[PDB]
């Protein structure tokens, strides 16, 4: 019945990347609520990873996606997420 984490964070995502990647509190506010669903939502956290990495913030997109990386779902795109990290790490 109700709207999914990921159709929260998918709105977030629009608002985001057509928005001028700003972190608005409208953003933030479907993000928390994705998370208020599913605490590992891989779109909510994955967001939030990409506009840390983005705002060159590479030590919290490390800890946002390590975080993703302790989901239980057996589908996790884990090489994905681990080349992220390693791309953030060298430019540490």
């Amino acid at each position: 019945n109700a709207v999914t984490a990921t159709q929260l964070a998918a709105k977030a995502t629009t608002l985001y990347y057509l928005h001028k990647q700003a972190m608005t509190d409208e953003v933030s506010l479907l993000l928390e609520q994705a998370l208020q669903l599913e605490p590992y939502n891989e779109a909510a956290l994955s967001l939030i990873a990409n506009d840390h990495f983005i705002s060159f913030r590479f030590q919290e997109a490390i800890d946002t996606w390590v975080l993703l990386l302790d989901s239980n779902d057996p589908n996790l795109d884990r090489v994905t997420i681990i080349e992220s990290i390693n791309k953030a790490k060298k430019l540490m």
